[PDB]
């Protein structure tokens, strides 16, 4: 691999019923965006990881992942981009995550 590191936390949230004024957020989204929020946190972990690929405290972080992966694959975007996008993101980002791991794990290079 050749670096990796991105994102960009910005995004809002306000859903309510209130007629007239900007709508309101998609359930198929949030969906998502609620594994989403977790997955952050199995990847502070990873950033912050340490150990091997068969090493048990990667067997929490890899299983956590997926975890969050099925729960990624679980929502049914049907036919909407806004819901895909997301779910192939979401997915793609434990991805990165878990490609990630199995690395910090064998051991870590960025400096």
């Amino acid at each position: 691999g050749s670096s990796g590191s991105s994102g960009a936390p910005a995004e809002p949230a306000a859903p309510k019923s209130g007629e007239a004024e900007t709508p309101p957020k998609h359930p198929g989204v949030l969906k998502v965006e609620a594994i989403l929020e977790k997955v952050q946190g199995l990847e502070q972990a990873v950033d912050s990881f340490e150990g091997k690929k068969t090493d048990k405290k990667y067997l929490m972080i890899e299983e956590y992942l997926t975890k969050e992966l099925l729960a990624l694959d679980s929502v049914d975007p049907e036919g909407r981009a806004d819901v895909r996008q997301a779910r192939r993101d979401g997915v793609r980002k434990v991805q990165t995550i878990l490609e990630k791991l199995e690395q910090k794990a064998s051991g870590p290079s960025s400096g």
